[PDB]
């Protein structure tokens, strides 16, 4: 029942992030700047849409495993499924311009979310965590590769990008670790937390990561 | 019942467009020419497949909201979902070669179709138009960005490309405005038109946009 | 019932291919080398995941047309659906660097698998082969274009790449012809083979194509 407040809050917040970014972003940009802007604006857009989809909750109300709906989750996975990739793309793009690197990273990302979804939807009783574990592995890979990202400085311009990246990586890591813990504990893991919590926590992370990173990139640009 | 004539007509027409384009297209092309050819040939291909899928209508016969089937619609959304992107890609490619621009544009496109689909499938009674409205917004964005496309001449070769683009934008705009009106009025909107009409109108636009643009690009190349 | 041995074998085998390739691959690579490595490592990854999904068989146990499950097949199509594209991408990348060429090829690929899936899921009795036929056409196109790939030597470095490609094309063709024959005869075609066979044969091809090509590329690099 409660979910609606959190989700509505999210819809508004994210939507706002989107709009705001369209305005702020636009400005003086053709290449790099516009690339960053577009990439980081699309995210919020998506997230907003999805949030409205989550709030309204279309489709049907069937249970995969529990006594909780399925539209919410599905939506989440769509959100993260496009978001993540794009976000990763942006950050990577700021530093590394290696085809192999990026491609690999986005593929790894792909299976992270995707497999997470697999696990989320698995009907069986105890093996959702098998998938979770694989998701964990993938996530770790993304992070390790981010370690490299930072590490390998190479082609760098102004100092600002370095700092932006520095804060960006911390936020990223944090938020992105939070994801799996919250997932495991609540939502589609064990069910340690009631229900509300899932939505609140997950939304907290969502908005913080997307709008936060958007703002850090706003700071950078 | 009637739908089969329209859809069969479409299957044949589109298929023909595809084949024809394979022949016509092929020729002297490696880079640009081949890029244009491939990009504009794939569309028709897809549309044909989908049209056969629509005509045969696989899956199941369940109703989202009404007393009309669901294979047709779904198919349509797949069609537009790949088509649009590719078409937009081609046109953009002809003028603007800005990563940001293109990416943004295709993302916007993405949510246009996608969200359209969301709205199309929503089970609730009155909120399909909420999604429709968002779809409207997105569409508008695509168009506005096309205004820019034209506007920003910059790097240009022969005069022919300018003219081709000129006719292309008109056709595009027209057809693409028609989409939403027809959608709203018939199919999955209100249901002002019987049923037949949905198929006929939507097909008219389809074939005209894809084969027409293909032919305009045929003219250009 | 039997399927589990084949699928478990596959999970292990493929997983091993993935891991092994992460180790072997990694090494000295930034550009080309890393591109090849990443591209060819992702495949196995995917295949593994999917194989675990196939072995465990989540979702539900409904029949499209027969008395055999649906998770297996679905999984297969996901596997091939990403795999193929990536594999094709890698091979193409080794020779041809033509946007048009590649894009076209991957689009053709796209409909190959995709349409194959369409056919696979069609509920009707006799028209699965219509789709199959279209899939056949597409496959053929991929192969013909590969004929060109070989044919058009152009920009070439060392001799090793030529040989690698030479073995790669043979393997590719072979395996890829095998697919459709096995499909038609067993699984979702007629049902000439019991059930086991489908899994065994299809897995044989899978592992051989992915790990084999991976190894040929390992040889090359
Ligand atoms: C399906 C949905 C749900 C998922 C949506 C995800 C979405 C696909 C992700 C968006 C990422 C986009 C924005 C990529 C951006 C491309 C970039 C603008 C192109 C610039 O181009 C220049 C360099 C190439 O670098 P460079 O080193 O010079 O090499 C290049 C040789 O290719 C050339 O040709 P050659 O070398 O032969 O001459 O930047 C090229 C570097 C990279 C940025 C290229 C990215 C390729 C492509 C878009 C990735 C698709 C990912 C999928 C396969 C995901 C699979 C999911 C799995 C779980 C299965
Ligand atoms: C390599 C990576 C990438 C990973 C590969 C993963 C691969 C993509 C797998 C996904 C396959 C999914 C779609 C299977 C979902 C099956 C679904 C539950 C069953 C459909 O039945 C209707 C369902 C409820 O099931 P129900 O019928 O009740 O099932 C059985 C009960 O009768 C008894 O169950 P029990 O025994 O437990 O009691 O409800 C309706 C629910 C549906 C609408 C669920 C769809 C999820 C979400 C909306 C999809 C997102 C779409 C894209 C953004 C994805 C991009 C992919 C790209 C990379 C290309
Ligand atoms: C679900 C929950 C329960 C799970 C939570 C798990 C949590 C995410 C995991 C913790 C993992 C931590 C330990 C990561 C550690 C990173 C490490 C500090 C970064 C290394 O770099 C250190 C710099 C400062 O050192 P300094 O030497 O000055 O560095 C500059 C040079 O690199 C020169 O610069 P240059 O090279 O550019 O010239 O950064 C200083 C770093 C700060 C920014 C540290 C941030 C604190 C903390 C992690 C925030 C917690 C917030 C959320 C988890 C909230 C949860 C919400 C809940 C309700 C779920
Ligand atoms: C999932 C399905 C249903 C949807 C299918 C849609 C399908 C993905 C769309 C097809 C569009 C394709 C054909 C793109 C063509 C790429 C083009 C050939 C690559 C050429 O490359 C050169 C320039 C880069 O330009 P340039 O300015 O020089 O910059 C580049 C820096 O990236 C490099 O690296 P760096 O700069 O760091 O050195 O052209 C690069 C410009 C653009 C053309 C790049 C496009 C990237 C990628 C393919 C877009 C994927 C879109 C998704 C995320 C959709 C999301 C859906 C949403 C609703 C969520
Ligand atoms: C940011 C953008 C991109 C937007 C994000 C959007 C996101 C992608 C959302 C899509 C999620 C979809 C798939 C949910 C569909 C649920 C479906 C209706 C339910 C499944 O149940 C079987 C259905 C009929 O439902 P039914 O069971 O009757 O439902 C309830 C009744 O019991 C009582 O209903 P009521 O209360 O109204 O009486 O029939 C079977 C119908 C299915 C086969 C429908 C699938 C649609 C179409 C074929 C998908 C295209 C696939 C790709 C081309 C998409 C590319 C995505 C990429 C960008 C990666
Ligand atoms: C669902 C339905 C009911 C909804 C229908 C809605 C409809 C789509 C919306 C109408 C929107 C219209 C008003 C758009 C206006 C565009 C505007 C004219 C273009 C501006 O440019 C004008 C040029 C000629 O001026 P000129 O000065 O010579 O221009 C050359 C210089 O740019 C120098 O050139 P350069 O810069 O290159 O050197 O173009 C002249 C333009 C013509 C090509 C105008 C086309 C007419 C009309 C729109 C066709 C209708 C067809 C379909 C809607 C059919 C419906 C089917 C139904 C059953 C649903
Ligand atoms: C949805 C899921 C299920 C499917 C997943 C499939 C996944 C999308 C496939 C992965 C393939 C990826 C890895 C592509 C790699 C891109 C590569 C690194 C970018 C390098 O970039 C440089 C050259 C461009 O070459 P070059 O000749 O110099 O031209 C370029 C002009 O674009 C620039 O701009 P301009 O020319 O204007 O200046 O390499 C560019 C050449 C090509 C490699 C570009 C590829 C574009 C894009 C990624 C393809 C998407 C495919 C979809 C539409 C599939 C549809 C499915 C159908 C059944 C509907
Ligand atoms: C141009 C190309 C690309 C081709 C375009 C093709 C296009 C993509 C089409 C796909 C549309 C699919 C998803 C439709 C599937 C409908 C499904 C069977 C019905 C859903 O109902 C639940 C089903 C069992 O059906 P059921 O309810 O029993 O049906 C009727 C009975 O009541 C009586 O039947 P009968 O009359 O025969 O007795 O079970 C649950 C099964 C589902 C989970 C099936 C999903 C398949 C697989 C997991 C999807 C992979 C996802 C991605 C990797 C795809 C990437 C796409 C990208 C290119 C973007
Ligand atoms: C489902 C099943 C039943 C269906 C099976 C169908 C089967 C796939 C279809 C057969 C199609 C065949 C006939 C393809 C023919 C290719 C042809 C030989 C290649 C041409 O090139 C010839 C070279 C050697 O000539 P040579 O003159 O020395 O060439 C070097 C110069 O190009 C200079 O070099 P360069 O230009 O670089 O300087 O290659 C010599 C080529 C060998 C590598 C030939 C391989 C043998 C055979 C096809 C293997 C069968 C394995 C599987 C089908 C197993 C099935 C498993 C079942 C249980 C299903
Ligand atoms: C805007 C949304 C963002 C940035 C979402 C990110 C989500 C994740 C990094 C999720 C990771 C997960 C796992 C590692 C395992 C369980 C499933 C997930 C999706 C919670
Ligand atoms: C070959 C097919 C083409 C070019 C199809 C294009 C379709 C559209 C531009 C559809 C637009 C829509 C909206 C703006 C809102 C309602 C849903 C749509 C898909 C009709
Ligand atoms: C690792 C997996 C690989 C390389 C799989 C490849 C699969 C194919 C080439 C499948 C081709 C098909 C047809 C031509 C028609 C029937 C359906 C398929 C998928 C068996």
């Amino acid at each position: 029942r409660p979910e609606w407040i959190w989700l509505a809050l999210g819809t508004a917040l994210m939507g706002l992030g989107t709009l705001y970014f369209l305005v702020k972003g636009m400005g003086v940009s053709d290449p790099d700047a516009k690339k960053f802007y577009a990439i980081t604006t699309l995210v919020p857009a998506i997230a907003f849409t999805m949030y409205l989809s989550m709030l309204l909750g279309y489709g049907l109300t069937m249970v995969p495993f529990g006594g909780e709906q399925n539209p919410i989750y599905w939506a989440r996975y769509a959100d993260w499924l496009f978001t993540t990739p794009l976000l990763l793309l942006d950050l990577a793009l700021l530093v590394d311009a290696d085809q192999g690197t990026i491609l690999a990273l986005v593929g790894a990302d792909g299976i992270m979310i995707g497999t997470g979804l697999v696990g989320a939807l698995t009907k069986v009783y105890s093996y959702r965590f098998v998938w979770w574990a694989i998701s964990t592995a993938a996530m770790l890979y993304i992070l390790y590769v981010l370690f490299f990202g930072f590490t390998s400085k190479a082609e760098s311009m102004r100092p600002e990008v370095a700092s932006t990246f520095k804060v960006l990586r911390n936020v990223t890591v944090v938020l992105w670790s939070a994801y799996p813990v919250v997932w495991l504990i609540g939502s589609e893991g064990a069910g340690i937390v009631p229900l509300n919590i899932e939505t609140l926590l997950f939304m907290v992370l969502d908005v913080s990561a997307k709008v936060g990173f958007g703002l850090i990139l706003l700071r950078s640009r």
